[PDB]
């Protein structure tokens, strides 16, 4: 018996939605959840979706608390809903999908993935959960995530890390590495061969490899000499160009984070959603040098190394295009006699 | 289990909260209450209150849906919350009080009136319910109403009308005229001696006298002589004068009755909520004459001829007080050379 | 090149969305609509829907302003979605529809019916746009109406009336009975033998026949007499009993109207919706005789004699299943001794 | 010393702004404004109005509750400010001016119409307050009505016609017909020769000259044998053609005024506000003719008589400008072989 | 006289409300009220309470502005209501009580202490205050505050810190330690022998003790043997344990502020309130390490090891009662062979 105030109880007493049985008084003013705790309201939920405050409020309640693919993977991967369970988007603060599946009456298209309006959706499943991966095998479209293997079926070596309750993080308590499955029209898909983006954040960012190490200690001079990057237009790309009014690359995570300890920049998320490729308006504070549309990636450097050293640098302009977090990302590579002049991900 | 889904589903199958087992989807979206009727949303409620909307849906859930007192009687004698039960004021959309007692989580401030919070307010209770004359007994302060005689208890005969969801009627079904009676600090009191409003509308009134017959149909000067009402100031008081820029009298609604079916007037209700005498600002659409504050009650012709046959002529001004609704009504007095200049609700 | 700007051009131009090109300034606050007309802002739209204001403004800019079928006949034959129109819901001040096909970039699953998405869904075809008998042919689930023969296609007579512009009326100037056909699973569905409900209003009822002019003009008795109806309870059923606090049957929209010529009640329409059976929490007037839950169909008197009069009387109760407006209304009809009880829509 | 609290007292206890001393509790949710009575809230305005909900509140307790300029003339004069008063809208239950002088600290752009700002301005000014006269010759741009002469001012003759408190009237008890006079650029302007709109609602419609007497009483092929209207298409134009899908003609109210006495039709006022010629979504419940934009205006008759036969009907097609309300209003006359097929409000 | 453009003056020229005369220009819009300052709005407060947000405003600006005891203090021992006073709830963004007394006209229930209506509310006095301590003696329930000692009464040593306009310090430049006093019935109470909670935040933790500093300081193992706490279970209780894929332990804040300088996590207050034993979701950053309801509390390291030191650790499970901030506070006690297996705030 699902109820507005039985998820409230639930939100008080045990953190989030645990099918415990009990209700608490609750008011609903404007877009926020108040719960009356001794006398007085005290906020539980502020609606910042597009669906009605008492249905997200039960959509977030409802949130998988285990770790989770990234939504930019599920988007990548065509996921459409997931079964049995809510992926919360925390960077939109909103459920990844519009529907449900036996989750929220408001909100379900079905209760179980096998009801025939799922079939042509790519329902995301997740091998944790008893029956699921059964389900994927029967279901015409889906993703599956395992920790282990699937007899008969080949698996795709995904991401290391995930989101626990909006923290991305590579597990150390908890596993947070799955194999990747995919189905088009009951055919298990070979999931094509990718880079995966590292989900670092800018304040704390960590080096993950003896490239990276390098990238943040060395001067450019020295670290373009030692990894022999000459002609590859590091200094405009990854280092960033501030001596004029349009900043210069600053494409790649590492370069934005090497600059954000010498002195501080605002980045405009002007479209605040998870993405491999995320595109920054950019104004930084020591120079003055901005840029409206800043593409940035956050690839392992010596991923972006690899990529840009694998190109022909023989053309003036070309389209460039690199699997990464399963989806194919366009970057736009310009040349001159032999080397690179910048190389970015497409603002297409 | 109280619920907001489990209110809906009885508002949807019950017509009101019924007590019957049950949930259906909601949706709130800003002061709307919605349900999902075969795919889509259909209005269930939309709060015209001060409370939250989930909160006032569920006090109108629980609105009496039996002849209950008009809210001018309950607020005249000072009631301030009711006995397991929701008052619901038509006249505003809202509860017409604040707290409650066994009915909503959210508003009670008590399960029973017999909690030392009910003691110093004035609790409604009814007769018509189990149980309810013996905790008025035991109240310290409270209004009762009963079909029939208490043992010992001194009986006030109320009005002949009651509330009937919404519809102000004398009932023939039913019972609408209720005894009434009073405590203040334990103490049962004495309910003075009243006339009683008849809760008519303008647009649908009808006489309840062979004399309201006769002021409906005969003409001023016929019906001034038939009743003897020569020197009484009937021409201004209650036919009213449309003369002048300001608006003369008019202060018996069967004045604006009668002028109503002769030709159309704007009342503006600016005050809007159930009272003994009611303020409108008038303005009359043949003439033009209007008035900011014109005072109106609705009094059957014959206790006004009666109230005001009964007063002394001899002074210029003076305040004459009349028990109406068993509160003390303000007359303004104002006479010249032995007769009537005007007479009315004195505005406060 | 759609933009709010040209759907409020062409509501203030064109009185609707005609394809015109233009722009006028508009504001959004809350949930209306406004243009500044001569320096001062002028409301154009106020959302009543649970979507997004500028979104249903636009999809009430694009309604369809022919004659269409009332939304209960939709609701009744499973319509899901419109083929490249919008279907407005003026009982519920709403799109019939939740998604749209064609229409409105917002709201769009599909841009043609064609579409893999659409094949689950049933959708509504009209045969009067070019092309939409063929897309009816080829779709898997849907709805056709039509003005005249398809080849080789069975039709079913539908309604009479149809909704125009929100006002149901039967054409004189514009055809307003169609032709039904119905797909499911790509095959041709049979569409049953029906009775369809009159769409009347109490307050403008107009009888259309002689036994309905008889009905509203003759006394109880007499009419009871003339149509041999001695022994079907229509005392009941369709007069109506107001003589107990829970008033008894009134269950013909017809009874009610010839009840309100005598005297008014309270019709409280707590679904607001379109539907073949509506239900009310009625309070009359004069008797305080009310009922929270009264079914009310208005079928056309001599259809509901036909029913009443095939019915077997030997049972004391059981269900009584009748096709009207395409769908399966169950009755409850309750006898005693050869003789009608009672018969009425069966609360579900 | 101006304060909401203090602005609600007044509208309390004087039923509009009076400058009156006191104060209100008062709460404000959402748009609403609320005092409290007795322990209960009590609404006592919703806002309407794009301005802020306290804001809309003081400026609708300070309108001008003595009878003023319909909106449609002040707006028709170019009138964009009031001098120390609020001309309410109540046809857009919103001031009719965005800025005021004198009356508003939120919404002032002036205390006194002699101010800078105020120059470029058409202010309108009252001569019943005392100083307005003088104000307006000091005035560079204005529009002030007077009961009486000015000295050296030629006056213009307005309508018979005003809005006293949202009723439009022609005062018997007050004044309501007035002198017009204009400024542009400091110099008086020469207000044109017109034609007056009368103003009347569908509804209550009431002749005003024995040619709408008979218009309304006699039928079509005598009226317009009455009055030798043969070959000026009255059939069309004034009585409405409802013959075909698009309903023909219709473009004087008195017109529309006739058919609803026969049979109901919906007019939507897509653009509701005030104006000399009106466009309706017009829908005939009857027949289910229609039309997107119904212009309508109205003339007495007389003067529409008048107009159509003061015209040259040797053109198959053209622009005919006459002069109503002291705006020039467009009218598309459409001849054949000598005889008028149409003639309407030109749709601009 | 009080009014909303009087309060908005105070606190645009005084900070807060100060009683000064004067008014400014005001607007409310949703739930932010807006002064104009140079001809643009400037936001004044945006309300995050369930009041109306011109009420909400008031109490805000009348907040204390001394340091006045913290809310949960106030709670743990039963007030209801402030003598003439507002204590803010900053972690609420809300008014820590319902009602006032001599503040504000909405909220007000009394002007003075001494009404009826607050005898059988505990009223919270400020010996600060002149009259307080005599309104405390005459008051039937109340708590009161002092800076020193009150002839007569016994007095509660409170604790070290106060709130200062939501900062919780412990004062320097002003006092707040203050001897509380209780009355139930007239009757002053003993309170009874509690420990403090700290109030210490995560990111700025200050150690208050040698012990805190050793802990802060030493690694785990030499602390546990210099304090001498083997069989105690510090290193799941407090230290915490993050190898599982539930976090163990971390009940005392000072084991959070250690792990927070080594690496960051997230808390998520999901009841945010200000009270003794506070519960988060936790998810540990590093590891993935996470916990739905972690309780904690924040007291002084010594007083957690007397209290752990102080029980009989020969049962499996137990339930522990300690006095804290004048509350029972229940603990979860888990033992095996005579040593600690874990000991935590209950999470009842
Ligand atoms: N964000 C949802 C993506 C779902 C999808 N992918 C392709 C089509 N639909
Ligand atoms: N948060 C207010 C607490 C007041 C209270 N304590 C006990 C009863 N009421």
């Amino acid at each position: 018996a699902m109820s507005l105030e039985n998820v409230a109880f639930n939100v008080v007493n045990k953190g989030h939605f645990d099918g415990q049985q009990g209700e608490v008084p609750v008011s609903i003013i404007n877009n926020t959840v108040y719960t009356k705790v001794d006398g007085v309201d005290v906020e539980l939920f502020e609606n910042k979706t597009t669906l009605p405050v008492n249905v997200a409020f039960e959509l977030w309640a409802k949130r998988n608390i285990k770790p989770v693919p990234e939504v930019k993977i599920l988007n990548n991967l065509g996921v459409d809903i997931a079964a049995n369970t809510v992926i919360w988007d925390y960077k939109r603060d909103a459920p990844a999908h519009i529907s449900t599946i036996g989750v929220c009456s408001m909100t379900d298209i079905a209760k179980k993935p096998t009801e025939t309006i799922c079939a042509p959706l790519t329902v995301f499943f997740d091998g944790r959960v008893d029956g699921q991966v059964d389900l994927f095998r029967n279901a015409r479209n889906g993703v599956l995530i395992t920790e282990g293997s699937v007899k008969g079926l080949q698996p795709s070596v995904g991401p290391k890390q995930a989101s626990l309750n909006g923290v991305t993080l590579i597990g150390e308590a908890v596993k947070t590495q799955f194999n990747y499955y995919k189905k088009v029209d009951g055919v298990v898909q070979q999931l094509p061969e990718t880079y995966f983006t590292q989900s670092r954040n800018l304040q704390e960012f960590k080096p993950r490899s003896q490239m990276e190490i390098d990238f943040l200690e060395l001067a450019m001079d020295e670290f373009i000499e030692r990894y022999k990057l000459e002609g590859y237009a590091f200094e405009h790309i990854v280092y960033g160009d501030f001596s004029h009014s349009q900043l210069g690359g600053l494409h790649l995570l590492i370069g934005l984070a090497k600059r954000f300890k010498e002195s501080p920049f605002e980045l405009e998320d002007f479209i605040p959603m998870d993405s491999t490729v995320k595109n920054y308006f950019i104004t930084d504070a020591q120079t003055g040098s901005s840029k409206c549309v800043c593409s940035v990636i956050d690839l392992l450097l010596d991923d972006f190394v690899e990529i840009i050293k694998s190109q022909d640098l023989s053309v003036v302009s070309k389209v460039v295009k690199v699997t990464i977090d399963y989806t194919e990302i366009s970057f736009m590579l310009w040349c001159k006699d032999g080397h690179v002049e910048t190389f970015y991900p497409k603002l297409q």
